[PDB]
């Protein structure tokens, strides 16, 4: 079991890991003395495998920056390197019709566009921590501009019309960051639109499953594309929901949807026989056809870290510190490097590595020390309260 | 010493039933879809449909391989038949009002996707000139060289990192061999001429024994990571389709040197010492590979490695390459053919163990590997002819 004891000893592994391993794997060095933003796209050994920059990737880690000044340490560098990042986005980033790009060279020209807005919610939620930390009000103003272009873009747009959970959970996670930084009065009853919009359409009791897309009505689609599922994510979309039940006292209603969430999703995406959280699975048990449907990836399983701990620590039902602590060893022993710091991204079904980098155009600094800060804050709260 | 005339007479018969009795059956005439026209053939490994939908240019790839089969093995009414009904659904519904190609439609030809490329077309030309040539539809000979006509236009002028790719002139090379041998185009050898000289001033890089997969407009190398990696397969695909043109052109030695040159080359860069088989993707310079499936074992590079090698060894005699050509041969038959239910599975991990069990998506479906079994059981029927 997890007594107070077990639990202040992982605040203390995970604050270790992520400001003695993860944070000085990237920064300072990380950060472009040249042209502004962040060298992310780094080998095994911290070497560079490119000189590109993901514009999502160079919002995250300037939020993280940000965040680690507002919430552990006042240290100057981070809000300096914060400010590199911020500046980057805005004199390079943005595209002449508004729309922000998705890649860019090391000195800010457009590599690659992409038709969704997710590089602008990134933007908010790096402005709004960063309008926090340095009290700059030009920073403050941009986030509360973008976000009600992200609401614009989620809400006013073949013959198979789709829709995805992804639009709801990421605009959801942005609202909760705002509000947790600067606020803004239009972020409580949007919160609540989108965690509706989860459990109207997505959320499927009848068939313990989260669904990826949906049919306009909810229906599933029965197609390779529609039937696939994505464990790592909905447990994503579960723990910010356990995040706003949290943040509205309590909510049983809304920890009984986060904990459906993470039961139907723990038991579909964790690999019984080799450990670890699968990539895709297939609603109907139909063989997954996307070709890493198989492999063990970084993030689902910083995510599903952060949710079982959550569940556990709001529930207190002891099978969450069960899944805590399986998918704890399995991710650490499996994805962390003891020799260079920081964590591999890649593993093959069966665990083994698959290839050695450390960033590339979707790794970075953001789930693995998001995944720290968050369960090292969480429980520096819950053992306050004890 | 390696291969003795009577192991490559028993090779020919192996590939010809295999062909025959295992891979055609596994299709047809069950994918027909009678209702609708065209095929089903998003299958699992026990034949059971997946889905429904049509893949647009699996379902000219397979009008293909069903008038090749035609006009080249038997001339089966069945197949004719089949031919037809893609032929026929691919001019009902897959065709915008721009004249452009979808991608990827519904059982009853409603667009899902369409695609910029013009891919979709080369297999629309490629399905409807060895269709004119089995049925004598002359509308289906004037549509091949009307949209081979377009792709050359396409191909000629086909964003601050501007790239070349090398697919370009190898699917365009590849559709002017089959519109050559089925009904015939004056401008099909001129234009081969153009796209073998692109691969090998562009692509083809001697002094690191590399063949790329997309360069700068002048050549040079992209040192990125997307221009860092390379297709073994992809590759070793364009060095077989060079050597058939070499024997087109009387066994032309320059052609001969090019396409073995780069065999030699991707076969160092891509055959897994530790495992066995063919790696999907590798970078040039040896830094780790980004795309996930970078390390998977897939069906077809290992079935146009099958060809390359052994054509390459017919023209050349030198015996590494039945050497090479019995390493491929045995690995992919051993791994991914199945005995139980026929045809193969395409998708292994890095170790050779079976990463999922379908047989046809999106992506594959009857094309590859008939054409791997097709084409090595006609080339060693030539060739023991001739050594008789
Ligand atoms: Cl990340
Ligand atoms: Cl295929």
């Amino acid at each position: 079991e997890y007594t107070l004891e077990k639990l202040k000893d992982l605040q203390g592994f995970y604050q270790k890991q992520l400001l003695d391993d993860t944070v000085p794997f990237w920064f300072p060095r990380s950060i472009d003395r040249e042209f502004g933003g962040y060298l992310l796209m780094r080998d095994q050994d911290g070497s560079l495998i490119d000189d590109d920059k993901a514009v999502w990737i160079q919002g995250r880690a300037a939020w993280l920056l940000s965040t680690l000044y507002n919430t552990v340490e006042q240290k100057q560098e981070w809000l300096d390197g914060a400010k590199s990042g911020i500046d980057f986005l805005n004199r390079h980033c943005f595209d002449t019709d508004g729309q922000m790009f998705f890649h860019v060279t090391r000195d800010g020209q457009p590599i690659r566009k992409r038709r969704y807005y997710f590089s602008e919610t990134f933007a908010v939620i790096a402005n709004a921590a960063y309008a926090k930390a340095s009290g700059d009000e030009a920073a403050a103003k941009q986030a509360r501009y973008l976000f009600g272009k992200c609401i614009e873009y989620s809400t006013n747009p073949g013959t198979r019309p789709a829709k995805g959970i992804g639009v709801p959970m990421i605009m959801m996670n942005t609202a909760q960051q705002l509000r947790e930084t600067i606020g803004d009065p239009r972020c409580d009853e949007w919160i609540d639109k989108w965690i509706n919009e989860i459990e109207t359409y997505f959320v499927k009791d009848d068939i313990r499953c989260v669904m990826e897309q949906v049919a306009p009505d909810g229906s599933i689609i029965d197609h390779i594309d529609g039937r696939t599922l994505n464990p790592g994510h909905a447990i994503e979309g579960a723990w910010f929901i356990l995040h706003e039940a949290k943040y509205r006292n309590n909510d049983p209603r809304l920890i009984k949807l986060g904990c459906k969430m993470l039961d139907y999703m723990w038991d579909r995406g964790w690999d019984k026989e080799h450990g670890g959280i699968l990539y895709f699975r297939d609603v109907y048990n139909k063989p997954v056809q996307e070709y890493w449907q198989d492999m063990k990836f970084w993030w689902p399983h910083n995510e599903v870290i952060i949710a079982t701990l959550l569940a556990y620590t709001i529930t207190g039902e002891e099978k969450y510190a069960q899944w805590h602590k399986l998918v704890h060893e399995y991710a650490y022993q499996h994805f962390h490097d003891a020799a260079n710091g920081e964590w591999f991204g890649y593993l093959h079904k069966d665990g083994t590595l698959a290839q050695t980098a450390k960033g590339n155009l979707f790794k970075g600094p953001f789930h693995l020390p998001r995944q720290e800060w968050y369960c090292m804050t969480l429980l520096n709260e819950y053992l306050q309260q004890s």
